[PDB]
DNA sequence: CGCGCG
DNA sequence: CGCGCG
């Protein structure tokens, strides 16, 4: 599925930038050409998951966990 | 926007200035998403023309 | 301004 | 779940 496309962008994103690196979804939003609110929605999935570690912050920090 | 402006602050005063409602009832009612009907609300809230209510989710009525 | 929300 | 956000 086009979510699941998603989810594996995001991941390998992430895994090349550094597992102990996190950006921001508004950098991942821009870098991947998807709408901000898609990488969002992904990306706190994906924390529930417990695939993704969230930095608590404004704006918040994202990593692979 | 004077458009939807002028509709809500219609029916919240057909409603009754002691009366308060919800973005989401609004949306129903006079048929406009709920995104906009609150880009309007908080609008006219910092206008001083409604009070917003503290709640969740919050309350809107004519000042 | 944090927003992911269906 | 509060969301109005460009």
């Amino acid at each position: 599925s086009i979510y699941q496309d998603q989810e594996q962008r995001i991941l390998k994103f992430l895994e090349e930038l550094g597992e102990g690196k996190a950006t921001t979804a508004h950098d991942l939003s821009g870098k991947l050409g998807t709408p901000k609110k898609e990488i969002n929605r992904v990306l706190y999935s994906l924390a529930k998951k417990g695939k993704l570690q969230k930095e608590a912050g404004t704006p918040p920090l994202w990593k692979i966990a």
